[PDB]
Protein backbone atom coordinates (compact mmCIF):
# COMPACT_ATOMS: atom_id res chain seq x y z
CA UNK A 1 0.00 0.00 0.00
CA UNK A 2 1.24 3.74 -0.44
CA UNK A 3 2.91 4.95 2.60
CA UNK A 4 4.23 9.49 3.03
CA UNK A 5 7.09 8.88 5.42
CA UNK A 6 6.73 10.77 8.61
CA UNK A 7 7.29 10.69 12.13
CA UNK A 8 6.03 7.97 14.23
CA UNK A 9 6.30 6.83 17.73
CA UNK A 10 7.10 3.52 18.38
CA UNK A 11 7.79 1.39 21.62
CA UNK A 12 9.65 -2.69 22.29
CA UNK A 13 9.75 -4.36 25.26
CA UNK A 14 12.27 -6.80 25.45
CA UNK A 15 12.43 -9.67 27.14
CA UNK A 16 12.24 -10.84 30.21
CA UNK A 17 15.98 -11.96 29.48
CA UNK A 18 17.89 -13.66 32.24
CA UNK A 19 21.90 -12.63 32.81
CA UNK A 20 22.24 -16.50 32.98
CA UNK A 21 22.27 -17.14 29.80
CA UNK A 22 23.96 -15.85 26.49
CA UNK A 23 21.15 -12.61 24.55
CA UNK A 24 19.98 -14.15 21.40
CA UNK A 25 19.04 -11.25 18.54
CA UNK A 26 16.11 -9.19 19.18
CA UNK A 27 14.61 -7.77 16.06
CA UNK A 28 13.04 -4.36 16.63
CA UNK A 29 11.97 -3.20 13.24
CA UNK A 30 11.86 -6.02 10.43
CA UNK A 31 11.30 -4.66 7.11
CA UNK A 32 9.19 -2.07 8.34
CA UNK A 33 7.62 0.03 5.72
CA UNK A 34 8.96 3.87 6.07
CA UNK A 35 7.27 5.08 2.67
CA UNK A 36 6.18 4.05 -0.87
CA UNK A 37 4.33 5.15 -3.41
CA UNK A 38 3.67 4.00 -7.09
CA UNK A 39 2.99 6.89 -9.24
CA UNK A 40 5.69 9.12 -8.30
CA UNK A 41 9.58 8.63 -7.04
CA UNK A 42 10.16 10.76 -4.06
CA UNK A 43 10.64 7.85 -2.15
CA UNK A 44 13.56 6.85 -4.81
CA UNK A 45 16.13 7.86 -1.93
CA UNK A 46 15.03 6.91 1.65
CA UNK A 47 17.70 7.91 3.81
CA UNK A 48 18.05 7.72 8.07
CA UNK A 49 20.50 9.94 10.19
CA UNK A 50 20.89 9.52 13.75
CA UNK A 51 20.18 12.96 15.51
CA UNK A 52 24.31 12.68 16.29
CA UNK A 53 27.34 11.12 15.08
CA UNK A 54 28.98 10.81 18.95
CA UNK A 55 26.52 11.38 21.43
CA UNK A 56 24.41 8.01 22.55
CA UNK A 57 21.82 10.03 24.14
CA UNK A 58 19.70 8.91 21.66
CA UNK A 59 21.62 7.32 19.33
CA UNK A 60 24.87 7.74 17.71
CA UNK A 61 25.64 6.85 14.09
CA UNK A 62 26.01 8.88 10.81
CA UNK A 63 24.17 12.23 11.36
CA UNK A 64 24.46 13.29 7.56
CA UNK A 65 23.86 11.70 4.02
CA UNK A 66 26.78 10.27 3.08
CA UNK A 67 28.91 12.15 1.24
CA UNK A 68 30.21 9.48 -1.68
CA UNK A 69 28.12 8.36 -4.42
CA UNK A 70 28.97 4.82 -3.72
CA UNK A 71 26.34 2.60 -2.22
CA UNK A 72 27.22 1.68 1.25
CA UNK A 73 26.23 -2.15 1.32
CA UNK A 74 25.96 -3.73 4.89
CA UNK A 75 24.74 -2.47 8.32
CA UNK A 76 24.93 0.62 10.39
CA UNK A 77 26.11 0.63 13.58
CA UNK A 78 24.33 2.52 16.64
CA UNK A 79 25.60 3.19 19.95
CA UNK A 80 22.72 3.75 22.33
CA UNK A 81 22.41 4.52 25.68
CA UNK A 82 20.13 2.80 28.07
CA UNK A 83 19.78 3.47 31.79
CA UNK A 84 18.50 1.30 34.51
CA UNK A 85 15.21 2.66 35.99
CA UNK A 86 15.96 2.55 39.38
CA UNK A 87 19.95 2.96 39.69
CA UNK A 88 19.76 5.60 37.30
CA UNK A 89 23.24 3.92 36.19
CA UNK A 90 23.65 4.49 32.42
CA UNK A 91 25.53 1.59 29.42
CA UNK A 92 25.54 1.62 25.94
CA UNK A 93 24.75 -0.97 23.75
CA UNK A 94 25.26 -1.79 19.95
CA UNK A 95 21.67 -1.84 17.60
CA UNK A 96 22.22 -2.71 13.84
CA UNK A 97 20.24 -0.73 10.88
CA UNK A 98 19.83 -1.20 7.58
CA UNK A 99 17.45 -0.02 5.25
CA UNK A 100 16.38 -1.87 1.66
CA UNK A 101 14.57 -0.76 -1.35
CA UNK A 102 11.93 -1.27 -3.14
CA UNK A 103 11.15 -1.34 -6.65
CA UNK A 104 7.97 -1.88 -9.29
CA UNK A 105 9.80 -4.07 -11.71
CA UNK A 106 12.60 -5.69 -10.39
CA UNK A 107 14.22 -6.74 -6.99
CA UNK A 108 17.60 -5.41 -5.44
CA UNK A 109 16.75 -6.16 -2.24
CA UNK A 110 20.72 -5.96 -1.01
CA UNK A 111 21.02 -4.12 2.53
CA UNK A 112 21.93 -0.54 2.69
CA UNK A 113 24.10 1.43 5.20
CA UNK A 114 20.89 4.04 7.27
CA UNK A 115 23.03 6.71 5.42
CA UNK A 116 23.88 4.89 1.97
CA UNK A 117 23.09 6.91 -1.58
CA UNK A 118 20.43 5.54 -3.34
CA UNK A 119 20.84 3.30 -6.62
CA UNK A 120 18.85 2.05 -9.61
CA UNK A 121 17.37 -1.69 -9.83
CA UNK A 122 18.18 -2.55 -13.17
CA UNK A 123 17.83 0.97 -14.62
CA UNK A 124 14.62 2.10 -12.37
CA UNK A 125 14.22 4.07 -9.62
CA UNK A 126 13.03 2.79 -6.13
CA UNK A 127 9.21 3.26 -5.09
CA UNK A 128 9.98 3.32 -1.65
CA UNK A 129 12.08 1.87 1.40
CA UNK A 130 11.61 -0.80 4.44
CA UNK A 131 13.56 0.14 7.29
CA UNK A 132 15.13 -2.94 9.77
CA UNK A 133 16.52 -2.65 13.08
CA UNK A 134 17.84 -5.31 15.50
CA UNK A 135 20.31 -5.69 18.78
CA UNK A 136 23.03 -8.44 17.90
CA UNK A 137 23.48 -11.81 19.74
CA UNK A 138 24.90 -11.33 23.10
CA UNK A 139 25.04 -7.46 23.66
CA UNK A 140 23.08 -7.77 26.82
CA UNK A 141 25.67 -9.92 28.33
CA UNK A 142 27.49 -6.29 28.67
CA UNK A 143 25.24 -5.37 31.49
CA UNK A 144 26.19 -4.94 34.78
CA UNK A 145 23.19 -6.45 36.64
CA UNK A 146 19.90 -7.41 36.44
CA UNK A 147 17.12 -3.92 36.06
CA UNK A 148 14.87 -2.52 33.74
CA UNK A 149 17.16 -0.58 31.32
CA UNK A 150 15.49 1.85 28.98
CA UNK A 151 16.52 3.92 25.68
CA UNK A 152 14.92 6.09 23.68
CA UNK A 153 16.45 5.35 19.92
CA UNK A 154 15.99 8.49 17.54
CA UNK A 155 16.04 8.62 13.70
CA UNK A 156 14.97 11.38 11.19
CA UNK A 157 13.79 9.79 8.14
CA UNK A 158 14.57 11.59 4.96
CA UNK A 159 14.99 12.18 1.22
CA UNK A 160 18.98 12.07 0.81
CA UNK A 161 19.97 15.63 0.02
CA UNK A 162 16.12 17.04 0.14
CA UNK A 163 13.24 16.82 2.71
CA UNK A 164 13.31 15.58 6.29
CA UNK A 165 10.18 14.33 6.77
CA UNK A 166 10.31 13.53 10.44
CA UNK A 167 11.53 11.73 13.10
CA UNK A 168 10.82 8.36 14.63
CA UNK A 169 10.74 7.79 18.20
CA UNK A 170 11.42 4.21 19.18
CA UNK A 171 11.42 3.31 22.99
CA UNK A 172 12.94 0.45 24.17
CA UNK A 173 12.44 -1.40 27.13
CA UNK A 174 15.22 -4.41 28.26
CA UNK A 175 14.01 -6.51 31.11
CA UNK A 176 17.05 -8.42 32.15
CA UNK A 177 16.39 -10.48 35.22
CA UNK A 178 19.14 -11.98 37.27
CA UNK A 179 17.60 -14.84 38.88
CA UNK A 180 20.19 -16.99 40.05
CA UNK A 181 21.96 -13.99 41.83
CA UNK A 182 18.43 -13.41 43.85
CA UNK A 183 19.44 -13.70 47.43
CA UNK A 184 19.27 -12.59 50.94
CA UNK A 185 22.78 -10.92 51.47
CA UNK A 186 24.01 -10.51 55.27
CA UNK A 187 27.01 -7.27 54.99
CA UNK A 188 28.75 -8.91 57.85
CA UNK A 189 28.82 -12.96 56.73
CA UNK A 190 29.78 -14.04 53.84
CA UNK A 191 28.74 -17.66 55.03
CA UNK A 192 27.79 -18.88 58.59
CA UNK A 193 26.01 -15.71 60.12
CA UNK A 194 25.96 -16.45 64.18
CA UNK A 195 24.93 -13.79 66.44
CA UNK A 196 24.41 -14.62 70.33
CA UNK A 197 22.07 -12.76 72.10
CA UNK A 198 24.66 -11.39 74.72
CA UNK A 199 22.50 -12.39 77.78
CA UNK A 200 23.61 -10.54 81.28
CA UNK A 201 21.86 -10.98 84.88
CA UNK A 202 19.86 -8.28 85.91
CA UNK A 203 19.32 -9.98 89.62
CA UNK A 204 16.17 -11.96 90.76
CA UNK A 205 17.33 -14.85 88.06
CA UNK A 206 16.16 -12.82 85.65
CA UNK A 207 18.18 -12.28 82.12
CA UNK A 208 17.83 -9.88 79.41
CA UNK A 209 19.35 -9.98 75.75
CA UNK A 210 19.69 -7.86 72.61
CA UNK A 211 21.97 -8.14 70.05
CA UNK A 212 20.72 -8.13 65.74
CA UNK A 213 21.85 -8.95 62.13
CA UNK A 214 21.85 -6.40 58.95
CA UNK A 215 20.78 -7.98 56.07
CA UNK A 216 19.41 -6.63 52.18
CA UNK A 217 16.90 -8.48 50.72
CA UNK A 218 18.12 -8.60 46.68
CA UNK A 219 15.69 -9.06 43.49
CA UNK A 220 18.40 -9.61 40.93
CA UNK A 221 16.58 -6.75 39.69
CA UNK A 222 17.39 -3.56 40.86
CA UNK A 223 14.74 -3.56 43.56
CA UNK A 224 11.85 -3.38 40.37
CA UNK A 225 10.18 -5.85 41.62
CA UNK A 226 6.45 -4.90 43.73
CA UNK A 227 5.87 -7.62 46.23
CA UNK A 228 8.06 -9.56 48.68
CA UNK A 229 7.17 -12.75 50.56
CA UNK A 230 9.76 -13.06 53.65
CA UNK A 231 9.77 -15.48 56.28
CA UNK A 232 11.38 -16.70 59.85
CA UNK A 233 11.42 -19.66 61.35
CA UNK A 234 13.47 -22.16 63.07
CA UNK A 235 13.75 -25.85 64.05
CA UNK A 236 11.79 -25.98 66.91
CA UNK A 237 8.55 -25.96 65.10
CA UNK A 238 6.01 -26.40 68.27
CA UNK A 239 3.14 -24.00 66.76
CA UNK A 240 3.15 -21.40 68.91
CA UNK A 241 4.73 -17.96 67.00
CA UNK A 242 7.59 -18.55 69.89
CA UNK A 243 11.44 -18.20 68.77
CA UNK A 244 13.48 -21.48 71.20
CA UNK A 245 17.09 -21.72 71.80
CA UNK A 246 17.71 -24.94 73.51
CA UNK A 247 20.19 -26.10 75.53
CA UNK A 248 23.19 -27.80 74.25
CA UNK A 249 23.61 -31.25 75.61
CA UNK A 250 19.91 -31.08 77.57
CA UNK A 251 17.19 -30.31 74.65
CA UNK A 252 14.32 -30.24 76.88
CA UNK A 253 15.77 -26.53 79.02
CA UNK A 254 14.50 -24.14 76.35
CA UNK A 255 14.90 -20.22 76.25
CA UNK A 256 12.60 -17.95 74.45
CA UNK A 257 13.64 -14.72 72.28
CA UNK A 258 11.24 -12.33 70.09
CA UNK A 259 11.99 -10.87 66.85
CA UNK A 260 11.76 -7.29 65.28
CA UNK A 261 12.49 -6.59 62.54
CA UNK A 262 13.13 -3.09 60.82
CA UNK A 263 12.54 -3.72 57.28
CA UNK A 264 13.48 -0.61 54.98
CA UNK A 265 11.83 2.03 56.78
CA UNK A 266 9.07 -0.44 57.74
CA UNK A 267 8.90 -1.78 61.70
CA UNK A 268 7.53 -5.51 61.29
CA UNK A 269 7.21 -8.50 64.07
CA UNK A 270 7.67 -11.27 62.70
CA UNK A 271 6.89 -14.51 64.47
CA UNK A 272 7.66 -18.11 63.42
CA UNK A 273 6.59 -19.55 60.70
CA UNK A 274 4.19 -16.76 59.38
CA UNK A 275 5.80 -15.24 56.44
CA UNK A 276 4.91 -11.32 55.75
CA UNK A 277 3.88 -9.82 52.20
CA UNK A 278 4.94 -6.67 51.28
CA UNK A 279 4.44 -4.09 48.75
CA UNK A 280 7.86 -2.92 47.34
CA UNK A 281 6.68 0.33 46.14
CA UNK A 282 6.98 2.48 49.82
CA UNK A 283 10.34 1.17 50.62
CA UNK A 284 13.58 2.71 51.09
CA UNK A 285 16.82 0.81 49.39
CA UNK A 286 20.01 0.94 49.85
CA UNK A 287 23.42 0.47 47.68
CA UNK A 288 25.57 -2.65 48.71
CA UNK A 289 28.08 -4.42 47.16
CA UNK A 290 26.33 -7.48 47.13
CA UNK A 291 28.36 -10.38 44.62
CA UNK A 292 27.30 -13.55 43.15
CA UNK A 293 25.98 -16.52 44.61
CA UNK A 294 27.71 -17.95 41.28
CA UNK A 295 27.28 -16.45 38.38
CA UNK A 296 27.02 -14.24 36.63
CA UNK A 297 29.58 -11.79 38.27
CA UNK A 298 27.94 -8.68 39.63
CA UNK A 299 30.34 -6.04 38.70
CA UNK A 300 28.94 -3.30 40.51
CA UNK A 301 27.19 -1.87 43.74
CA UNK A 302 23.46 -2.72 43.66
CA UNK A 303 20.14 -1.66 45.02
CA UNK A 304 18.50 -3.69 47.76
CA UNK A 305 15.79 -3.67 50.71
CA UNK A 306 17.47 -3.29 53.63
CA UNK A 307 16.45 -5.25 56.89
CA UNK A 308 18.12 -4.99 60.39
CA UNK A 309 16.67 -7.91 62.84
CA UNK A 310 16.91 -7.25 66.50
CA UNK A 311 16.80 -10.48 68.76
CA UNK A 312 15.32 -9.63 72.07
CA UNK A 313 15.55 -11.83 75.26
CA UNK A 314 13.92 -11.19 78.87
CA UNK A 315 14.45 -14.51 80.56
CA UNK A 316 13.08 -15.71 83.76
CA UNK A 317 15.21 -18.12 85.91
CA UNK A 318 16.63 -20.12 83.28
CA UNK A 319 19.30 -23.12 83.71
CA UNK A 320 23.09 -21.78 83.29
CA UNK A 321 24.74 -23.56 80.31
CA UNK A 322 24.75 -22.65 76.44
CA UNK A 323 22.00 -22.28 74.56
CA UNK A 324 21.87 -22.94 70.23
CA UNK A 325 18.84 -22.27 67.81
CA UNK A 326 18.55 -21.81 64.15
CA UNK A 327 16.72 -18.84 62.12
CA UNK A 328 15.95 -19.96 58.39
CA UNK A 329 14.99 -16.60 56.76
CA UNK A 330 13.40 -17.07 53.46
CA UNK A 331 12.91 -14.79 50.71
CA UNK A 332 10.96 -14.33 47.29
CA UNK A 333 10.67 -11.10 45.64
CA UNK A 334 7.84 -11.31 43.40
CA UNK A 335 7.51 -11.72 39.34
CA UNK A 336 5.56 -11.08 36.10
CA UNK A 337 3.94 -14.22 36.49
CA UNK A 338 6.25 -16.50 35.86
CA UNK A 339 7.03 -16.52 39.71
CA UNK A 340 11.10 -16.59 41.64
CA UNK A 341 12.05 -19.69 43.06
CA UNK A 342 12.50 -19.15 46.90
CA UNK A 343 16.20 -18.60 48.79
CA UNK A 344 16.80 -18.46 51.93
CA UNK A 345 20.02 -18.12 54.78
CA UNK A 346 20.48 -19.23 57.96
CA UNK A 347 21.48 -17.38 61.40
CA UNK A 348 22.67 -19.62 64.58
CA UNK A 349 21.69 -17.57 66.99
CA UNK A 350 23.55 -18.65 70.82
CA UNK A 351 23.03 -17.64 74.17
CA UNK A 352 25.24 -17.59 77.56
CA UNK A 353 22.77 -18.38 81.03
CA UNK A 354 26.59 -17.36 83.23
CA UNK A 355 25.30 -16.17 86.78
CA UNK A 356 29.35 -14.86 87.16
Amino acid sequence: ADKNPGSENMTNTIGPHDRGGSSPIYNILNSYLTAYNGSHHLYDRMSFLCLSSQNTLNGACPSSDAPGTATIDGETNITLQFTEKRSLIKRELQIKGYKQFLFKNANCPSKLALNSSHFQCNREQASGATLSLYIPAGELNKLPFGGVWNAVLKLNVKRRYDTTYGTYTINITVNLTDKGNIQIWLPQFKSNARVDLNLRPTGGGTYIGRNSVDMCFYDGYSTNSSSLEIRFQDDNSKSDGKFYLKKINDDSKELVYTLSLLLAGKNLTPTNGQALNINTASLETNWNRITAVTMPEISVPVLCWPGRLQLDAKVKNPEAGQYMGNIKITFTPSSQTLDNKQVEKNITVTASVDPV
